[PDB]
């Protein structure tokens, strides 16, 4: 039942409870020319929510809250992006002005800002080097190292066992390399498997991108990269 990208006409949010207090929301977007699906998390926070991640845009981030208040009722008090690209940060000036605080690491925010892209307000401390790991609110936020980029956070929600691994982790139906622009091929399977030894108890693995599924998508994500960098696609 989750929903896919044919699914979500661009410009509206869906919203998917995975477990008790956690859910995913899902947008979609045109890029490439391509229309691309896209994922973030909300958990309850007692009685606010924490948001990781927009919805890729303003418009997008503005439906996305309407959904929220529509389906669940409660306010959005915090917001962190696991990374800089527009698919993270893009609407966190819509969650500004919505009374939301936005957070994202000194290297997010600093990558943001050279890119051009909307920037967090407040700088989340702790994240600076591969294995940190810091508890914010209900879940715990993971720097595993460079993957899709080089500031890519994972965030875990012990309660519910759910681990969302943002763009550095690929949903099974997606066989090629995606937007690597700005990834390190080369230390994304070790960043991969520092994810898998810290979160062995994931019951539900949310990619950046698409279906989730088990703690398969993780080596799933590893072959699909490993491929890549040997000029390969198998799948
Ligand atoms: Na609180
Ligand atoms: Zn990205
Ligand atoms: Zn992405
Ligand atoms: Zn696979």
């Amino acid at each position: 039942e989750y929903p896919t990208v044919s699914e979500i006409p661009v410009g509206e949010v869906r919203l998917y409870q995975i477990a008790d207090g956690v859910w995913s929301h899902i947008a979609t977007q045109s890029f490439d020319g391509a229309v691309y699906p896209s994922n973030g998390l909300i958990v309850r926070d007692g009685d606010e929510l924490l948001l990781i991640d927009t919805a890729w845009g303003a418009k997008n981030t503005a439906a996305l809250l309407a959904e929220i208040e529509k389906q669940i009722g409660l306010p959005v008090t915090r917001a962190v992006s696991t990374h800089f690209h527009d698919d993270r940060v893009g609407g966190v000036d819509v969650l500004r002005a919505a009374g939301v605080a936005t957070y994202a690491s000194p290297s997010t925010r600093r990558l943001a800002e050279v890119e051009g892209n909307e920037i967090p307000t407040h700088s989340l401390e702790g994240l600076s080097s591969s294995g940190d790991a810091v508890r914010f609110g209900p879940v715990e936020l993971f720097y595993p190292g460079a993957a899709h980029s080089t500031d890519n956070l994972v965030v875990y929600v012990p309660s519910a066992s759910v681990l969302y691994g943002g763009c550095a982790i690929y949903e099974l139906s997606r066989t090629s390399a995606g937007n690597v622009a700005d990834a390190d091929l080369a230390e994304w399977p070790t960043s991969i498997e520092r994810i898998q030894q810290r979160y062995p108890e994931a019951q539900f693995v949310i990619p950046g991108h698409g279906l989730p599924g088990g703690l398969d998508l993780l080596k799933h994500t590893t072959n699909v990269v490993k491929a890549h960098t040997n000029r390969s696609v198998v799948e």
